């Protein structure tokens, strides 16, 4: 058992039925993510900063290794573009696109790490396979696969952070 802590780079998957999809961009004229089945240079995402809401909240208004804990909001930098995964506004629904982001700034591209079920609570640490839910604090939409796509909608979609 390993545990998640900024600085670690990490693909983002999930399951669609059946193999294993991993949230994916390119981020060089196309910022929409797509999904990836199982390279690197599109799937990989750092761990950039996890920050409770309130902190969150209040770096925004003024505007290490530490490990990831449910209940915070997590930044996610695209290692090879460089960009920040984002919830759009776009959308082409009732589900908004999700992708990248030039500048880390605003609350879109921030996402709360919920646990899937009462065994992981809020407050304690993300392991490594941990099935969790991802909501946008701009949105508060959930990153979901929409059935094939990845978009930001009221349904929710498992997903687990694996380190490459």
């Amino acid at each position: 058992v390993q545990f998640l802590r900024t600085d670690d780079e990490v693909v983002l998957q999930c399951s669609a039925t059946v193999l294993k999809l991993c949230l994916a961009a390119e981020g060089f004229g196309n910022r929409l993510c797509f999904l990836e089945p199982t390279d690197l240079a599109i799937c990989c995402f750092t761990l950039e900063q996890s920050l409770s809401v309130r902190a969150l909240q209040e770096m925004l208004a003024n505007t290490g290794h530490r490990t990831l804990l449910y209940g915070h909001a997590i930044l996610l930098r695209h290692a090879h573009s460089r960009m920040y995964l984002s919830c759009l506004t776009t959308s082409r629904k009732l589900a908004f696109d999700v992708g990248l982001q030039e500048d880390a700034t605003g609350e879109a591209c921030w996402w709360t790490m919920h646990p899937a079920s009462k065994q992981r609570s809020e407050g304690e640490k993300v392991r490594v396979g941990d099935d969790l839910i991802l909501v946008s604090v701009s949105s508060e939409r959930y990153l979901h696969l929409s059935t094939l796509q990845v978009d930001a909608s009221f349904m929710q979609t498992l997903w687990n952070m694996n380190p490459i």
